[PDB]
C-alpha cells in the first residue's frame, strides 16, 4: 500500500508477545519518542499463502478508520520478510476472554453491546461492513473502553457496488444471506451482533457444539436462534430484532442504540474494570 513505511525500530521497540491471531503474532511495543505503549501485529509474508489478500484489506480498512470505537492505526512497516502493523494497545482482554471466569450480568451485556453498536454505526456510516463480528473481535482497554478489531475480511461498499456477496466470516455468527452468497450489506453485521448478544449472555453462540460445516445448512433453513431462559424480556427482544431472516426487517445499529434493553441497562464503561479485574484474578489463580 501507498504509505507503507520502513525501519520500524527507528521509531518503535518491540516488547513481549500478547496474542496470536489466525495468521500472525501480536506483541506489545512502545513508541520510542512518547514512551506510549502500542500493539504490533507482525506478519511473516514469506509464510503468507492465500491470506495475503486479507492482510492488504486489514491495513487498508484500518488506515481509513478514525473512531474511538475502532482500534486506532499508527502505520504499517516492512521489515525484511515481515510486516509490522502498529495499532492502539488494548490491555483489558477481548469480550470472549472476559467470559471465561463466569457469566456476565445484563448491565455488563448492555454496556458492551452499546459500545459495539457505536462501532458498527461508525463503520456502516463509512460504508464498511466488518463481517466477522463476534466476542473474540471485541477488545477492551484495561480501563473498560470497548473497540472493534480484526478487519481482514471487512467489506467496502461504494457508490455503484451497493452490496457485497463474498462468503466470509465465522460460521456460527454468519448471516443467512452471507451463507447463501446473496447480495448483502451492513445488515449482515446486525445479524452477527444478535448472535454476539446470545454469546455474551450464554457464553457461546447457537450451535457451538456442532461442526461448523453443519451450520451451513442449519442457519438458512432453521428458524432464527432465540434467547431462552432467565433473561429479561427486553434482552430477548433485542436478540429477536437482530435475528430476523429478512435483512430489511433488521434495525440499523443506530436504531438499536435506542432499544429499551440498551437504554434501561447500559451504564458507564468504567464499571467494566470490575470485569477486567475478575479476568486478571481468574487467570492468575488458574491451574
Ligand atoms: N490492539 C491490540 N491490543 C491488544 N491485544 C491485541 C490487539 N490486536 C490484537 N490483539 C491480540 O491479538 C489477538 C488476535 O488478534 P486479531 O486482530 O483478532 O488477529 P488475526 O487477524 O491474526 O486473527 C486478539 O484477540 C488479542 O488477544
Ligand atoms: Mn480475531
Ligand atoms: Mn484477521
Amino acid at each position: 500500500m501507498q504509505n507503507l513505511k520502513a525501519d520500524p525500530e527507528e521509531l518503535f521497540t518491540k516488547l513481549e508477545k500478547i496474542g496470536k491471531g489466525s495468521f500472525g503474532e501480536v506483541f506489545k511495543g512502545i513508541d520510542n519518542r512518547t514512551q506510549k505503549v502500542v500493539a504490533i501485529k507482525i506478519i511473516d509474508l514469506e509464510e503468507a499463502e492465500d491470506e495475503i489478500e486479507d492482510i492488504q484489506q486489514e491495513i487498508t480498512v484500518l488506515s481509513q478508520c478514525d473512531s474511538p470505537y475502532v482500534t486506532k492505526y499508527y502505520g504499517s512497516y516492512l521489515k525484511d520478510t515481515k510486516l509490522w502493523i502498529i495499532m492502539e494497545y488494548l490491555g483489558g482482554g477481548s469480550a470472549l476472554d472476559l467470559l471465561e471466569p463466569g457469566p456476565l450480568d445484563e448491565t455488563q451485556i448492555a454496556t458492551i453491546l452499546r459500545e459495539i453498536l457505536k462501532g458498527l454505526d461508525y463503520l456502516h456510516s463509512e460504508k464498511k461492513i466488518h463481517r466477522d463480528i463476534k466476542a473474540a473481535n471485541v477488545l477492551l482497554s484495561e480501563h473498560g473502553e470497548v473497540k472493534l478489531a480484526d478487519f481482514g475480511v471487512a467489506g467496502q461498499l461504494t457508490d455503484t457496488q451497493i452490496k457485497r456477496n463474498t462468503f466470509v466470516g465465522t460460521p456460527f455468527w454468519m448471516a443467512p444471506e452471507v451463507i447463501k452468497q446473496s447480495a448483502y450489506d451492513s445488515k449482515a453485521d446486525i445479524w452477527s451482533l444478535g448472535i454476539t448478544a446470545i454469546e455474551l449472555a450464554r457464553g457461546e453462540p447457537p450451535h457451538s457444539e456442532l461442526h461448523p460445516m453443519k451450520v451451513l445448512f442449519l442457519i438458512p433453513k432453521n428458524n432464527p436462534p432465540t434467547l431462552e431462559g432467565n433473561y429479561s424480556k427486553p434482552l430477548k427482544e433485542f436478540v429477536e430484532a437482530c435475528l430476523n431472516k429478512e435483512p430489511s426487517f433488521r434495525p440499523t445499529a443506530k436504531e438499536l442504540l435506542k432499544h429499551k434493553f440498551i437504554l434501561r441497562n447500559a451504564k458507564k464503561t468504567s464499571y467494566l474494570t470490575e470485569l477486567i479485574d475478575r479476568y486478571k484474578r481468574w487467570k492468575a489463580e488458574q491451574s
